[PDB]
């Protein structure tokens, strides 16, 4: 059954809400990113409108096989009318085509859907600067002052640099990237082009990447293995067990491979910064767990909620028990008593 933090008052509309059957009233169907947990139910047997990103669009077309007429993309920034209501949606800086959802009500209640996000203060100059928000149905995944990590930029630079560095030293070295979702491509797609190359991926991953509207993007990706020095894996794959197999197959043309692990926070957040990190080092193979968070760290969440003042907040992950419900009010009061909302 339907959770009511899925659901938006005096609409027939619902939000990543599509792995219950029919919900009564359901009149649209809105998907803020293709990840699997928002999408978990979806198949080319869905016959209901689908709205979301071209990019999304992209993905549900030629991922899942849904049909094209029950997909409707919504470009961003734009004004657009929906069964009669007023709708934007804005770039989340989560995946790609990842978006959140303006909602304009006609009793005239205004509603922001944050869906997946990485709060930013370059959101604070979009159409949301324009007017009130009183709802704000927002991604609490790490809403707990112990969640700090680096910028983006820091974590590219950081990787950019190790790798750089290990194929100049060894230029018969590997670099491997883990992944199993879309989400930070910037990743691999920084590192290949210090290093002269393609990335180079299965045919499954190639299929993804060419529905995402990057562009120059048939220069930056392979299929074809051999003729490259950045390879994709599975995050399963990841290891020393499957990082030596992996280096058996590519038939002795590199003798050191140097793998990535982007993962969002781990607890060594707490006490090691990330011009200290280290690999763990099983002979030639040496795995660098790296903190490339899609997700708002504490501080970029508050600073978001406390200039978006919002009259209600309504959170979308961590719902489950009482325990952290509680937990994130505590924080709300605060941000609220502090900023004088
Ligand atoms: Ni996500």
């Amino acid at each position: 059954t339907c959770p009511f933090y899925k659901k938006i008052p005096g609409t027939g509309f619902t939000v990543d809400a599509f792995q219950y059957g029919v919900v009564e009233g359901c009149t649209a169907y809105f998907l803020t990113h293709f990840h699997s947990d928002h999408y978990a139910g979806l198949s080319k047997h869905f016959t209901f409108p689908v709205y979301c990103s071209e990019i999304t669009g992209n993905l549900l077309k030629n991922k899942l096989h849904v049909q094209e007429q029950y997909i409707h993309p919504l470009p961003l920034d734009t004004e657009c009318i929906v069964n009669g209501v007023k709708v934007v949606l804005l770039d989340a800086n989560h995946c790609p085509g990842a978006v959140m959802i303006l909602f304009y009500l006609p009793n005239g209640t205004v509603i922001l859907h944050t869906g997946d996000f990485r709060a930013d203060p370059s959101m604070e100059r979009s159409l949301l600067a324009d007017q009130k928000v009183h709802m704000l149905y927002l991604d609490t995944t790490y809403c707990s002052p112990e969640y700090t990590f680096p910028s983006q930029q820091e974590v590219i630079r950081f990787a950019i640099n190790t790798a750089f560095e290990a194929v100049t030293l060894n230029p018969h070295a590997l670099v491997v990237c883990g992944t199993y979702s879309i989400g930070k491509e910037k990743v691999f797609l920084a590192i290949a082009d210090v290093l002269g190359s393609k990335v180079g991926m299965s045919q499954e991953k190639y299929k993804t990447l060419q529905c995402l509207n990057i562009p120059e993007i048939n220069s930056l990706i392979t299929t074809d293995m051999c003729s490259s020095l950045v390879h994709l894996l599975p995050m399963m794959q990841i290891n020393f067990k499957g990082l030596q197999s992996h280096l058996k197959k590519c038939g002795g043309k590199y003798n050191q491979i140097l793998a990535f692990r982007p993962t969002g926070w781990t607890h060594s957040n707490k006490f090691t910064r990330i011009a200290d990190v280290i690999p763990q080092t099983k002979g030639n193979i040496s795995i660098y767990g790296i903190p490339y968070s899609e997700h708002s760290s504490y501080l970029e969440m508050k600073r978001f909620v406390q200039w978006l003042k919002p009259q209600k907040i309504i959170p979308t992950v961590n719902v489950g028990t009482w325990k952290s419900r509680s937990t994130m009010e505590k924080y709300f009061r605060e941000w609220k008593l502090e900023a004088g909302y």
